[PDB]
């Protein structure tokens, strides 16, 4: 409520944001969705949470959306067809659609209410959802990839909630076999790759099963997000083709017309993301 | 501003008007220390043993160290600076009474002596009592630890005394206030030898960007040839990161690329965060902050 504290806890730590006004707080068909304006004496703006876990804020949203969208597309030689699983807020889709190469993007999120509330309360995040290059569907991403042809996509971006709720299977090897299949030979996959502080064991598990399922290479890109647990998150950037080094940008964004509208990502930051703290560096070898 | 009332209903809550609208919280298993010293409010507590954080120290309600992530800031301060220097033999730490940066500095076989001057002797005594893995080098024969204001210490120190000066302070509100000022950086530039390096506690790009820009400008104006900010990942600092301004007295020095890589040192494998790839990556800043570095 106004003057209280949205508190995110799931051990012995919580990140909290002061509330100015609650805009929406209700059950969807799948999740508990909350949207509030945080204290205007702070920089956060409007905040969206799902099942108690912060998803986007006005002040820092650009980080994760730019890192997912551009690290993957600038690693691809000519990304024309893209799939986003999850991503119902539209942020990754806004970034992907900056690229002049993209002809079509399909976005599939299980919760149609996330798209609706993002259109109502996060116009700068959701502008993309109406673009005629995108087909936006309500549905489970695991079912979607199981109905999708081999060799459909240049890039697949898995922008999901954590393993504990409706995204559970999207962190498993069966799903990843299907993502490898629906990618074209030169395809790239990236995901919501979780934390090196909280989820190191899961990142090592997934990096190994993704490689073993048939991806030629898998590297974790670390990013700074103040409102995600412990202040960061990462993405596993995976290449179907051997001999690809996703840690150096193949097509640097500085050669693109929208490079100077980005707030976080550029080529120095792309290369820097793959340097990991010594305790974690074995992820990237 | 803050003291004992941040410990409320089972938790320490990092509420501060230096970061409005937010607060990191850690749960409290047992308060170990909570009292005003001669200069600051010192709080030490054991966090939830079900969590990883261990013991936690705060000053004037600002989290300073936890057991679990202290290695990050101490390794980055200590090794980014020394690894940027051709032969760092004489080092000064202003602040740093927990000993963490000193522990890292003393890994270096080049160091003949390090002086440490912290205003608050209570911080050193409680670090020895409650953070032994952090404070393990305070009594080293290669260190001299003194209790006093760093502003006075630097003004008394002769020209051309130190190869590296590390300014490991609390925030600008309390006793560290003048350590974020031009007058003080004048003295640091003077006490450095010609090929000196300094670095500091350079605050947050998400909360203090305007302060970082101001320090960067006046450090260059005092006469330092180059100033670059290195960003690092610290979960228990506000917004989950902090930085350091790494400054070269001499021109032609690229502090962003290690001069003496740590990998050619026998203790490289002992570090938990820092290495040369992390050193080079730390100077890459989000586009909105990149003007701090050029
Ligand atoms: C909000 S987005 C994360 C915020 C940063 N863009 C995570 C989305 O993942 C969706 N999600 C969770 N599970 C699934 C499945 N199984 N399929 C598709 N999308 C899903 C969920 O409905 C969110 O809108
Ligand atoms: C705890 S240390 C930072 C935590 C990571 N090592 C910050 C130290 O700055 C000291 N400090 C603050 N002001 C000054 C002055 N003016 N002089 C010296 N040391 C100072 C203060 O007593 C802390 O122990």
């Amino acid at each position: 409520i106004s003057g209280g504290w949205f508190r995110e806890e799931n051990p012995g730590q919580a990140m909290s944001l002061r509330v100015e006004k609650v805009l929406y707080d209700a059950p969807t068909k799948f999740q508990h969705l909350t949207i509030f304006e945080s204290d205007p004496k702070g920089p956060w703006g409007t905040v969206m949470a799902l099942d108690g876990c912060i998803q986007v804020t006005d002040y820092d949203e650009f980080v994760y959306h730019e890192v997912l969208g551009h690290t993957s597309l600038c690693s691809h030689p000519k990304p024309e067809r893209v799939l986003i699983i999850g991503g119902g807020d539209g942020g990754v889709l806004r970034e992907v659609l900056r690229h002049g190469t993209v002809e079509h993007c399909d976005l599939v999120d299980i919760d149609g209410e996330v798209m609706e509330q993002s259109k109502q309360h996060f116009p700068q995040i959701s502008r993309s959802l109406a673009d005629p290059r995108a087909t936006v569907r309500v549905g489970d991403g695991l079912a979607f990839v199981r109905q999708t042809p081999d060799n459909t996509y240049d890039v697949v971006i898995i922008d999901t909630t954590d393993p504990a709720g409706p995204a559970s299977k999207l962190f498993g090897e069966a799903f990843y076999k299907d993502v490898l299949r629906i990618l074209k030979p030169d395809g790239i996959c990236c995901n919501q790759g979780e934390s090196i502080w909280l989820d190191l064991e899961l990142i090592e598990k997934m990096s190994r099963f993704i490689r073993e399922t048939g991806f030629a290479s898998v590297q974790y890109a670390l990013m700074h997000v103040p409102t995600y647990p412990c202040g960061s998150i990462g993405t596993l950037v995976c290449s179907k083709k051997a001999g690809v080094d996703v840690t150096k940008p193949l097509r640097p964004v500085e050669d693109m017309p929208f490079a100077k509208d980005l707030k976080y990502y550029d080529s120095e930051m792309h290369k820097a993301s793959f340097a990991l703290p010594r305790f974690a560096r074995h992820i990237n070898n």
